[PDB]
């Protein structure tokens, strides 16, 4: 009533696949960013774009640290 290494599987993988996809929007996010950085912007726009895009490149830095540890998890 304990041991059930199938069910706890699916259960990671999933995690696995939505963090993933998590990564790929953060990575959307910022590819977009860039494009608004060639753009007609002031300073204080330049500012704040720069400032999302560091952010974002830190969420996509946990995750991919999350994605290790939930990769050791399997089994």
């Amino acid at each position: 009533s304990s041991r059930q290494p199938v069910y706890h599987n699916l259960t990671i993988e999933e995690n696995i696949i939505n963090l993933k996809q998590k990564i790929y929007d953060n990575a959307t996010k910022i590819t977009n960013i860039d494009k608004g950085l060639q753009g007609s912007i002031t300073d204080d726009q330049k500012e704040n774009l720069l400032k999302l895009k560091e952010n974002y490149k830190q969420l996509i830095d946990n995750q991919k640290e999350q994605l290790k540890t939930y990769k050791n998890l399997l089994n």
